């Protein structure tokens, strides 16, 4: 399945395949694989959208909020050949992309909000 | 942020040193890049870019890709994010990432089954 986990301390961990109830120990923080995240969806679950070799991710079918104290930290992606993450600039729009190349097909986005965690869309 | 690897893949950014993963019932620390005695020839990363795609070429002359020595996978960083992609076996030794235009490659990596991880600019 290439499953994706990620583990939040201050920066993160990406697991690929990581086995269930996998976790990290950095500092004393024990991390454990957080969980993906109907009220919330609005504003959290990426849409994709694609144009030949490129794929914009939107966190909102509406827009989420990009301020300090609430915001989009990253946007992750799957695809058939690989993985790839983008951290988002704090106050620009809650949206990225990314390229691939011409063998490559898009498999599915992840976003991390700060206060609201995980969600994936494709 | 700085990248770490512990394999097995986790991949870290920003891990404290020390940091560990129980992985099932494995425990993974930080991989040391660039310190196993290997020929240097082989396994560092040789990084090209040809308008929006970078090609990494493992090394300056091509590293086995055997079943038993293979490069299972290469990372890219560049300014604006980080990529990996596995390279499968019976190919060659080397793999394309494509960036967006804002973005410019900054240092590949490289895990060699037997030899461990190197990086190269
Ligand atoms: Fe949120
Ligand atoms: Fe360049
Ligand atoms: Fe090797
Ligand atoms: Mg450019």
């Amino acid at each position: 399945g290439r499953e994706l986990s990620f583990f939040l301390q201050a920066g993160f961990f990406l697991g690929m395949d990581a086995p269930a109830g996998s976790s990290v120990a950095c500092g004393s923080e024990v991390l454990r694989a957080v969980p993906v995240g109907d009220a919330a969806k609005e504003k959290h679950i990426p849409v994709v959208e694609v144009h030949g070799h490129e794929v914009k991710v939107k966190v909102g079918s509406v827009a989420h909020p990009m301020t300090p104290e609430h915001y989009i930290a990253w946007v992750c992606l799957k695809t058939r050949k690989g993985i790839q993450l983008k951290e988002l600039p704090v106050d620009g729009a809650p949206e990225v992309t990314f390229a691939l190349t011409a063998d490559d097909q898009v498999l599915e986005a992840y976003e991390f909000c700060n206060l609201h965690g995980v969600w994936s869309g494709k």
